[PDB]
Protein backbone atom coordinates (compact mmCIF):
# COMPACT_ATOMS: atom_id res chain seq x y z
CA UNK A 1 0.00 0.00 0.00
CA UNK A 2 0.77 3.09 -0.29
CA UNK A 3 0.18 6.65 1.60
CA UNK A 4 -0.53 10.33 -0.44
CA UNK A 5 1.73 12.87 0.15
CA UNK A 6 0.99 15.27 3.07
CA UNK A 7 -1.52 17.82 3.10
CA UNK A 8 0.87 20.94 2.00
CA UNK A 9 2.64 23.65 5.25
CA UNK A 10 4.15 25.97 2.92
CA UNK A 11 2.96 27.92 -0.61
CA UNK A 12 5.63 31.02 -0.81
CA UNK A 13 2.69 32.24 -3.81
CA UNK A 14 0.03 31.67 -1.20
CA UNK A 15 -0.97 35.11 0.81
CA UNK A 16 -0.07 34.45 4.35
CA UNK A 17 -0.89 36.83 7.60
CA UNK A 18 -0.24 36.84 11.49
CA UNK A 19 -3.52 37.93 13.37
CA UNK A 20 -4.33 37.87 16.70
CA UNK A 21 -6.79 35.31 15.66
CA UNK A 22 -4.25 32.98 14.70
CA UNK A 23 -1.50 33.80 17.65
CA UNK A 24 -4.54 32.52 19.73
CA UNK A 25 -5.26 29.37 17.40
CA UNK A 26 -1.75 28.64 18.09
CA UNK A 27 -0.53 29.88 21.42
CA UNK A 28 -3.93 28.73 23.24
CA UNK A 29 -5.85 26.34 21.21
CA UNK A 30 -3.41 24.20 19.38
CA UNK A 31 -1.28 23.90 22.49
CA UNK A 32 -3.87 22.62 24.42
CA UNK A 33 -5.17 20.26 22.62
CA UNK A 34 -1.29 18.70 21.57
CA UNK A 35 -0.37 18.38 25.13
CA UNK A 36 -3.77 16.08 25.47
CA UNK A 37 -3.45 12.48 26.92
CA UNK A 38 -5.22 11.90 23.77
CA UNK A 39 -3.04 14.03 21.15
CA UNK A 40 -1.09 11.41 19.99
CA UNK A 41 -3.20 9.93 17.13
CA UNK A 42 -3.92 12.64 15.85
CA UNK A 43 -0.20 14.60 16.05
CA UNK A 44 0.57 13.14 12.53
CA UNK A 45 -1.22 12.48 9.41
CA UNK A 46 -2.73 8.74 9.18
CA UNK A 47 0.20 6.31 8.30
CA UNK A 48 -2.54 3.76 6.73
CA UNK A 49 0.24 1.90 5.91
CA UNK A 50 1.41 0.73 9.18
CA UNK A 51 -1.89 0.94 10.84
CA UNK A 52 -3.20 -1.63 8.03
CA UNK A 53 -5.82 0.66 7.25
CA UNK A 54 -5.68 0.72 2.83
CA UNK A 55 -9.18 2.11 2.53
CA UNK A 56 -8.36 4.97 4.62
CA UNK A 57 -7.58 7.55 1.77
CA UNK A 58 -10.29 5.74 -0.34
CA UNK A 59 -12.86 7.00 2.38
CA UNK A 60 -10.88 10.51 3.47
CA UNK A 61 -10.09 12.37 0.69
CA UNK A 62 -9.50 15.99 2.70
CA UNK A 63 -7.02 14.57 5.16
CA UNK A 64 -5.93 16.69 8.20
CA UNK A 65 -4.10 16.82 11.31
CA UNK A 66 -2.28 18.41 14.40
CA UNK A 67 0.92 18.11 12.69
CA UNK A 68 0.12 19.90 9.67
CA UNK A 69 -1.94 22.41 11.74
CA UNK A 70 0.86 22.78 14.04
CA UNK A 71 3.30 23.68 10.94
CA UNK A 72 0.90 25.98 9.23
CA UNK A 73 0.48 27.81 12.04
CA UNK A 74 4.58 27.83 12.89
CA UNK A 75 4.96 28.64 9.13
CA UNK A 76 2.30 31.47 9.02
CA UNK A 77 0.41 29.73 6.18
CA UNK A 78 -2.78 31.31 6.75
CA UNK A 79 -4.48 34.46 5.86
CA UNK A 80 -7.38 34.69 8.64
CA UNK A 81 -8.47 31.95 11.46
CA UNK A 82 -11.67 30.81 9.83
CA UNK A 83 -9.50 28.83 7.83
CA UNK A 84 -7.10 27.16 10.44
CA UNK A 85 -10.55 26.34 12.26
CA UNK A 86 -11.66 24.73 9.07
CA UNK A 87 -8.62 22.42 8.87
CA UNK A 88 -9.49 21.53 13.00
CA UNK A 89 -13.36 20.75 11.91
CA UNK A 90 -11.55 19.09 9.04
CA UNK A 91 -9.68 16.98 11.00
CA UNK A 92 -12.53 15.75 13.98
CA UNK A 93 -14.79 15.12 11.08
CA UNK A 94 -12.80 12.61 9.20
CA UNK A 95 -12.25 10.92 12.67
CA UNK A 96 -16.18 9.96 12.72
CA UNK A 97 -16.18 9.53 8.86
CA UNK A 98 -14.19 6.61 9.12
CA UNK A 99 -14.58 5.20 12.53
CA UNK A 100 -17.62 3.35 13.93
CA UNK A 101 -19.41 5.16 16.95
CA UNK A 102 -18.25 4.42 20.34
CA UNK A 103 -14.43 3.44 18.87
CA UNK A 104 -11.98 4.40 21.40
CA UNK A 105 -10.35 6.91 18.48
CA UNK A 106 -13.62 8.55 18.51
CA UNK A 107 -14.09 8.79 21.90
CA UNK A 108 -10.38 10.73 21.85
CA UNK A 109 -11.48 12.97 19.03
CA UNK A 110 -14.81 13.96 20.90
CA UNK A 111 -12.61 14.80 24.42
CA UNK A 112 -10.38 17.33 21.98
CA UNK A 113 -13.34 18.45 20.22
CA UNK A 114 -14.72 19.14 23.51
CA UNK A 115 -11.57 21.70 24.67
CA UNK A 116 -11.29 23.11 20.73
CA UNK A 117 -14.94 24.32 21.19
CA UNK A 118 -14.27 25.67 24.68
CA UNK A 119 -11.26 27.24 23.70
CA UNK A 120 -12.92 29.23 19.98
CA UNK A 121 -15.68 30.32 22.13
CA UNK A 122 -13.44 32.81 23.79
CA UNK A 123 -11.58 33.56 20.18
CA UNK A 124 -10.63 37.02 20.65
CA UNK A 125 -11.91 39.67 18.11
CA UNK A 126 -10.20 41.39 15.63
C1 LIG B 1 -7.38 9.91 12.97
C2 LIG B 1 -7.72 8.48 12.85
O1 LIG B 1 -8.84 8.16 12.37
C3 LIG B 1 -6.81 7.47 13.26
C4 LIG B 1 -5.49 7.70 13.68
C5 LIG B 1 -4.91 6.48 14.02
C6 LIG B 1 -3.58 6.27 14.46
C7 LIG B 1 -2.55 6.66 13.56
C8 LIG B 1 -1.17 6.51 13.86
C9 LIG B 1 -0.16 6.89 12.91
O2 LIG B 1 -0.48 6.96 11.69
N1 LIG B 1 1.14 7.16 13.25
C10 LIG B 1 2.15 7.51 12.30
C11 LIG B 1 3.60 7.60 12.77
C12 LIG B 1 3.14 6.39 11.95
C13 LIG B 1 -0.84 5.92 15.10
C14 LIG B 1 -1.85 5.52 16.00
C15 LIG B 1 -3.23 5.68 15.70
C16 LIG B 1 -4.22 5.23 16.72
C17 LIG B 1 -5.90 5.53 13.78
N2 LIG B 1 -5.81 4.18 13.95
C18 LIG B 1 -6.88 3.40 13.67
C19 LIG B 1 -8.09 3.97 13.20
C20 LIG B 1 -8.15 5.37 13.04
N3 LIG B 1 -7.03 6.12 13.34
Amino acid sequence: SMNPPPPETSNPNKPKRQTNQLQYLLRVVLKTLWKHQFAWPFQQPVDAVKLNLPDYYKIIKTPMDMGTIKKRLENNYYWNAQECIQDFNTMFTNCYIYNKPGDDIVLMAEALEKLFLQKINELPTE
